[PDB]
């Protein structure tokens, strides 16, 4: 005989919430899945169009282009507040959260298989065109908010909106150009289609975009669940926060809804987010220190004084204000070094 | 306190970009450049 086997544990999840679990603190052992979601993001023609972005053009011009936003989506966020951990710490260090899962997910095709409702027409009874061409699906995250580096061809190009597109018409802004670093951190603003990334102080937060690009590229995705991503690193992590907040970044222009007219517009989508917890120990922020980031000579500031720099100080000032002494009899006397032998003179 | 304390790493002392280059130590940092063409 047997009797049966054990059931395991349920090392306790209280919950998967909502979005209430936030509000207690307690233990890294509690473990949090969250859903929710962000929606699309496209500027948005409007309501109908609702997960859309307005037609779009062709050829305007290269070296100037304005266009409305309706038609530009502008990076998702939402600020996910992340409380730390932290409160009365009255004895030792911090905490804030590291992360273990997301799932997170483009959110919505189903719509986007008809043809027969909106297609503009491919030929015949033959339905309409696919919507397809070129898509990202992009997120980053980091419990850190973007450094952008934008990005511009047509450096002469125009913006309306909260088009807080990269701004540097640069010759070589085209392809570089260092100083359109930015920031994500008000959901659709910063328009997709102009910044990119530095990812290269943005190390704490993790980008991800598989990049879909090819005129018809047409659709695939494979609705597998089991697929969720586990976010460490070989010292275990995603990011973290030490910002307590989640900056969440997401791209998700799925192509082109193939506008009836032989005009496309977006077809865009909204992301989804199961993300799995826990709570890292972070450090001591001030336990004061001078400051914090270290290893720092040279903080950034300038001087424009009257003379002093260029070379035309007033100051003038170098001896040995660290000899020692004994005490002469002359000390009008100076003491000074010609580089290996000293100088000395009576003079300096 | 969870002061758990975030633990042991090979500390990138200096970080930057060409500026690191500068000073006397060793190896096991790693360091970073930064840098594009």
């Amino acid at each position: 005989p047997k009797k049966p086997k054990e059931p395991v544990q349920v090392p306790k999840l209280l919950i998967k919430g909502g979005v209430e679990v936030l509000e207690v603190k307690t233990g890294v052992d509690a473990i949090t899945e969250v859903e929710c979601f962000l929606n699309p993001e496209m500027g948005d023609p409007d309501e109908n169009l609702r997960g859309f972005s307005l037609k779009l053009s062709a050829e305007n011009d290269f070296s100037s282009d304005s266009p409305e936003r309706k038609m530009l989506p502008c990076y998702s966020t939402a600020r996910i507040p992340l409380p730390n951990l932290n409160e009365d710490l009255t004895c030792g260090n911090l905490l804030m959260w590291e992360a273990v899962t997301v799932q997170t997910e483009v959110i919505g095709i189903t719509s986007m298989l008809n043809l027969h409702a909106g297609s503009q027409k491919v030929h015949e009874h033959g339905g309409g065109k696919p919507i397809q061409g070129s898509n990202f699906h992009f997120f980053a995250v980091g419990g850190e908010p973007l450094e952008m580096q934008g990005v511009l061809m047509n450096y002469r190009s125009k913006y309306p909106d909260g088009t807080i597109t990269p701004k540097n018409p640069t010759a070589q802004s085209q392809v570089m150009n260092t100083d359109h670093k930015a920031y994500l951190d008000k959901n659709n603003a910063y328009p997709v289609e102009c910044w990119v990334p530095d990812p290269s102080r943005n190390e704490n937060a993790r980008y991800f975009g598989t990049f879909t690009g090819g005129e018809n590229v047409p659709p695939v995705l494979h609705v597998t669940n089991t697929a969720t991503t586990v976010l460490l690193d070989e010292q275990g992590v995603g990011p973290l926060c030490k910002a307590d907040s989640l900056y969440v970044s997401a791209a998700d222009i799925c192509g082109l809804f193939t506008n009836s007219s032989g005009t496309q517009q977006w077809r865009g989508l909204a992301r989804y987010f199961k993300i799995r917890l826990r709570k890292r120990s972070v450090k001591n922020p001030y336990p004061i220190s001078f400051l914090l980031s270290d290893l720092i000579n040279r903080r950034t500031q300038r001087v424009d004084g009257q003379p002093m720099y260029g070379m035309e100080s007033q100051v003038e000032e170098v001896r040995v204000f660290d000899g020692t002494e004994r005490l002469p009899g002359d000390p009008d006397m100076i003491r000074y070094i010609d580089k290996q032998g000293q100088l000395q003179t009576k003079m300096l």
